[PDB]
DNA sequence: CGGGATTTCATC
RNA sequence: GGCGCGUUUAUUCCAUUACUUUGGAGCCAGUCCCAGCGACUAUGUCGUAUGGACGAAGCGCUUAUUUAUCGGCCGAUAAGUAAAACGCAUCAAAGUCCUGCAGCAGAAAAUCAAA
DNA sequence: TTTGATTTTCTGCTGCAGGATGAAATCCCG
């Protein structure tokens, strides 16, 4: 059958096993432990179980939770009091906690720095930079960089990084000596979390190596980002002078008198990064005011001022909690709206006679908004106003008066609902959007009375206005969970936790996990011979730096007021990956236990209905005997077709691009976008009827695809391992996917595929490129096999110039081909949100009514533009993106199928001697892609000539 | 003078 | 989608240890009860079960309490209350986790001194 | 998105960093 544990037993079975390196595949067994409620559920089944297991022991929660108040809060007091030194000096901080280079290298160093770049906080002196040029594994010689000082104490290993002047380049948990700190009672440093915190009730070693690592990667991540954005800001900043000057050139083109407000240069606080990026944000507001629209300038002709994004904010300090309350902001937007009511008033009721529709510009929706089921608040407000315009006629003093009235109902009524569901145990974030909605339109305005009147006091209203809905859209999700957890930093004899079986019989085995983290605890680690096993005793083995196992027995006593003890709950698959496995198992060393986690989060049970914290064990298994690179041959090819239809069309094939019937054409998933169609039409209903739909439909398009995917990976890698066969994908940049008006992050799954698959190998031990690989995604999908011609646009460019008319209408030819200028085009134009049917002839008269003899290249170059567009979409090779249409010889029969062989053959073309003649010539300095193109078409037709031959 | 830690130092 | 239920997800031995999910299948989706949308015939009604709250989600086999058709209390046939040997719809899959920051995937409003 | 022209709009939750531990010298203890 088609089951991935089968495909691994024949991988383990295809080829040798040797031990990991240094690090090995990780992988973490999410266990939950054993409670009250898990044996309740277990209790209730209809073939009850003869032995119901014990749940944990109360003292041990007690003492787990413990534990973990005391390791989050040493955590957040460590992490404070650096943040406050940050504060305080940065350059000296980011000096410190600059990861050294290894004690090991005795390399001699040759070439010093031919000088002042940083400075050692110890001593504030300048670091000396030394190069040095080796050989590599490939052949590149490289060069490093390393900071040394004339103190003998501060001679370390700082990397440094060259530029085109230098940076850090490495920023490390351990660098910093965190031990000698806040620990050790010989340092009089003022912050001492075990000597305070827990009152010197809690062991120091394990909590304090374990709060170094917890606190230190966090510092080295952001240190990291902040000194990686230290560079692109001045970058930016120059990039923006050169863009303001353009912009002010354009500017004095038509004389337009620019305000006198200028950049500020690239600050190091965050109040300079708002004061630029408010800057840059009114320096748009006003090109979209003056430019945009009534110059009819489109966006090409501007290339805008960038606002600052990417400095980061220190950890679990800078997170901010918004302590400025949403309530206290909505008291003063509506204080603002009060004050600033009779200004909008004044300004409405003395309008003038034709400014009374320029004023209300903003207010009114087009064809866009009013199409898709909902509008902005602005729209909706407008269209209000509209409806009291042609209710109470001009009388705009009364209806300015009941739009108020209507407005302050919507929002007391919202209000109330927000509060009811927010005092007891709900939230309503979309009631609170909506409301802040609401409120933005109608400070909006109420604030345009001051638009031409008083510019400062307008523009102050709107900034303070803008950023007080903004706190407020953004506030409400600032969550109240968080993760607790209670770090084992190792599984050895000083960290005083261990994994421990009861020796039952020969093989099976009883689970206990005991924690001993208190002063006064007792826990014996006694070792024992091989096979000293008894009964009613847990006994447990440990792993050593040589290779060596050292088997142990472990005794004490189940009532001790400190110790923790850990019943768990898992199931048979788990089990015999990790537990009691058959083939790899943690007494002769293959699986080995290297730390583990307490990792407390909020979980749905479903026998309260409700999500609870329950405690979780990850314990994090490296595995220490993987697969050798030894026996592993592909062959047989699998070429995959994408689309949406039809989710997979997999064309097998042999190492000669010959494909052969062993199943030759499957697809899989049939059908499953049917059932999309469907959850879609059901969440569209839902928004028709309300605007949102229920946590039911959070994740079922999302759940269904991810099945889907997971799924066809399963059945590809089973035909690969059953065919001897490889997979092939393309070659796509990190981040690649579509984005249009409705994309979603879970339809970038072709990456994922590929990814998923890596991972798969990859546990296993063998990189993704022994059984997936890539094509380089140059022109493999726009070939079709009949012809050898793949499209390009200098195709359509000479089809367009060609474009005339004969006896018997418009005519123009590709290739020599005559092409009938007839059929019709269908286009969704978006002003209208329908269907429009054009006709190319009848469109190409009318556009050529204004011209003699009908010369398109005597036109305008928009005319001609125009006439491309209309040729284009005509002349398409991809109608829709699950067609695909011959522009050249139009060979007819299942498309589908012939792209997922022709997608195996441009893999197998993406290997030539012709590439290699095509790289040649491109050595001469020609760098153009269409000689590229030139050379896989030769030898596409010549491979078809040859043995390629196409449907016959 | 070993139990028996106990911490402290240290380190890809 | 709401409720339940276990199956298989290991080649001779490694819990029929249950965890975290998705499917197949079995049953059930009504109450403006409160609040978002159109007409707004105006802050009034209707509808679109939308967001939450509220019930909601098998059958028989084996063992005792609810009766006499029979002779001067014996079982004749069956209810549910319980246990549980239990049989059917009911049969299939996969898992590698943490901390921090917030950010990365675009295109249609879009033409000029339009190279 | 895939040949030359481009950039403020409305959508949605993942994309980049940091990783997954034994000697040494002391101490409480006489």
């Amino acid at each position: 059958i088609k089951r991935i544990n089968k495909i691994r037993r024949r991988l383990v079975k295809d080829s040798n096993t040797k031990k990991a390196g240094k690090t090995g595949p990780m992988k973490t067994l999410l266990v939950r432990v054993m409670t009250p409620d898990l044996r309740e559920r277990l209790e209730n089944l209809r073939k009850k179980p003869e032995n119901i297991p014990q749940p944990i022991s109360n003292t041990s929660r007690a003492n787990l939770n413990k534990l973990l108040t005391d390791y989050t809060e040493m955590k957040k007091a460590i992490l404070h009091v650096y943040w406050e030194e940050f504060q305080k000096d940065p350059v000296g901080l980011m000096s410190r906690v600059a990861q050294p280079a290894p004690k090991n290298i005795d390399q001699r160093k040759l070439i010093p720095v031919k000088s002042s770049g940083f400075a050692c906080s110890q001593c504030c002196q300048p670091l000396y930079v030394y190069k040095l040029e080796q050989v590599n594994d490939k052949g590149k010689p490289h060069t490093n960089y390393f900071g040394r000082c004339n103190v003998s104490e501060h001679e370390r290993l700082i990397l440094l990084s060259p530029h085109k002047t230098y940076s850090l380049g490495k920023f490390g948990q351990r660098a910093l000596d965190f031990y000698s700190i806040h620990v050790t009672r010989e340092s009089n440093h003022p912050v001492k979390p075990l000597e305070q915190i827990g009152g010197n009730s809690c062991a120091s070693g394990p909590v304090g190596k374990a709060l170094s690592d917890a606190c230190m990667g966090a510092v080295a991540s952001f240190l990291t980002k902040y000194q990686d954005i230290i560079l692109e800001h001045q970058k930016v900043i120059k990039k923006n002078e050169k863009r303001l000057a353009n912009l002010k050139d354009i500017a004095s083109a038509n004389g337009l008198a620019f305000p006198k407000i200028t950049l500020p240069p690239q600050p190091h606080t965050k109040e300079g990064i708002e004061a630029y990026n408010n800057v840059v944000a009114q320096i748009v507001i006003w090109v979209n005011l003056n430019l945009w629209q009534k110059l009819k300038i489109g966006r090409d002709e501007a290339k805008p001022l960038q606002r600052l994004k990417g400095f980061p904010s220190f950890p679990l300090v800078e997170r901010q909690a918004n302590e400025v309350d949403w309530w206290d902001m909505v008291c003063n937007v509506k204080k603002l709206i009060n004050e600033k009511k009779e200004d909008g008033k004044v300004f409405w009721q003395n309008l003038a006679g034709y400014k009374r529709q320029e004023a209300l510009l903003p207010y009114l929706s087009s064809e866009e908004d009013r199409k898709k089921g909902k509008k902005f608040a602005r729209y909706q407000f407008g269209d209000l106003l509209l409806h009291l315009e042609k209710k109470h006629g001009e009388d705009w003093g009364k209806v300015y008066d009941e739009a108020w009235e209507r407005i302050d109902k919507k929002v007391e009524g919202l209000s109330k609902h927000i509060k009811l569901e927010e005092e007891r145990r709900s939230e309503d974030a979309q009631s609170k959007a909506a409301l802040t909605d609401w409120l933005r339109a109608k400070a909006s305005f109420v604030i345009e009375g001051l638009k031409e009147a008083d510019k400062d006091e307008f523009c102050r209203c709107e900034l303070k206005l803008q950023k007080w809905y903004g706190d407020l859209r953004g506030k409400p999700f600032a969550i109240e969970a968080e993760n607790s957890i209670l770090d084992i930093s190792g599984f050895s004899k000083q960290y005083n936790c261990a994994f421990i079986w009861q020796k039952d019989g020969v093989k099976k085995l009883n689970l206990y996990l005991i924690i001993n983290y208190f002063k006064g605890g007792k826990l014996r680690f006694k070792k024992i011979k091989p096979e000293a096993f008894e009964a009613n005793r847990f006994y447990t083995v440990i792993n050593k730096k040589s290779g060596e196992i050292v088997p142990m027995e472990v005794n004490f006593n189940f009532d001790d007021p400190n110790l923790i003890i850990l019943p768990l709950a898992f199931g048979k698959r788990q089990g015999r990956e990790f537990i009691w496995n058959d083939l790899l198992s943690l007494e002769t060393g293959s699986l080995k236990l290297a730390n583990g986690r307490v990792i407390e989060k909020t979980l749905y049970n479903r026998r309260t209905r409700q999500d609870e914290p329950a405690l979780f064990v990850a314990l994090t298994f490296e595995r220490r005997e993987v697969l050798d690179s030894s026996n592993i041959k592909p062959m047989n090819l699998i070429g995959i077709a994408r689309g949406e239809n039809i989710p997979a069309v997999i064309a097998l094939t042999d190492p000669e691009g010959c494909p052969l019937s062993r199943f030759h054409i499957l697809r899989i998933g049939e059908s499953y976008k049917e059932k999309q169609r469907t959850i879609q039409a059901a969440k569209e209903v839902e928004q028709r009827r309300a605007g949102g739909y229920s946590r039911k439909y959070a994740s079922k398009a999302k759940n269904l695809a991810d099945d889907m995917v997971r799924n066809t990976a399963r059945d590809l890698l089973y035909y690969a391992v059953t065919q001897d066969a490889m997979l092939i994908f393309a070659n796509l940049s990190r981040g690649f996917g579509r984005q249009g008006k409705r994309t979603f992050m879970a339809e970038r799954q072709y990456t994922r595929m590929e990814d998923w698959l890596t991972a798969k190998l990859a546990y296993e031990g063998l990189p993704s490129k022994t059984y997936l690989s890539k094509t380089l995604a140059q022109y493999t999908s726009k070939t079709c096999s009949n012809c050898g011609f793949t499209i390009t646009s200098a195709d359509y460019d000479r089809v367009l110039e060609k474009l005339k008319k004969t006896a018997t209408g418009w005519m123009t030819t590709i290739n020599g081909k005559e092409l009938k200028v007839e059929g019709q085009i269908t286009y969704y134009n978006r002003y209208k949100r329908q269907n429009v049917v054009k006709d190319l002839s009848v469109e190409l008269d009318r556009l050529s009514e204004e011209s003699v003899n009908n010369d398109i290249s005597s036109w305008t170059k928009g005319r001609s533009g125009e006439a491309l567009s209309l040729l284009k979409k005509r002349f398409s090779h991809r109608p829709v993106q699950e067609k695909f249409v011959c522009l050249n010889c139009g060979f007819e029969t299942h498309a589908a199928e012939q792209a997922a062989l022709n997608i195996a053959r441009s893999w197998l073309f993406l290997r030539s001697q012709e590439y290699k003649k095509y790289q040649t010539n491109k050595t001469t300095g020609n760098t153009d892609k269409r000689a590229f193109v030139e050379t896989w078409q030769s030898f596409y037709r010549k491979k078809l000539k040859e043995v390629w031959k196409p449907a016959v």
